[PDB]
């Protein structure tokens, strides 16, 4: 066992651009992916041709850089942006 969901959940610090996309600071893995799912649709970014893909608004680019992306790929895209937030207390390992 190395990675999973033991005890408290997992939160990742949003990027400057990613933060300007949704407007958060410390969220989870899904909350974000979803936050993008909603936002996208919210901004009528959703793509008709492909229900899996979605158009970019302008802030989604700086994040990915592609005109459009998949609703699932975001996971394997936002991750890179995802970072470890500031923990509370001493640490070693």
């Amino acid at each position: 066992g190395s990675s999973g969901s033991s005890g408290v959940p997992e939160k990742f610090k949003l990027s400057t651009a990613l933060m300007d996309v949704l407007g958060i600071e410390v969220e989870t893995r899904p909350r974000i992916i979803a936050a993008i799912w909603h936002y996208v649709k919210a901004r009528k970014l959703q793509n008709p041709n492909d229900p899996s893909f979605f158009n970019c608004d302008a802030a989604l680019q700086k994040v990915f850089g592609e005109e459009k992306l998949k609703f699932t790929m975001v996971s394997q895209k936002i991750s890179h942006h995802l970072s470890p937030p500031p923990p509370s207390g001493p640490s070693s390992g």
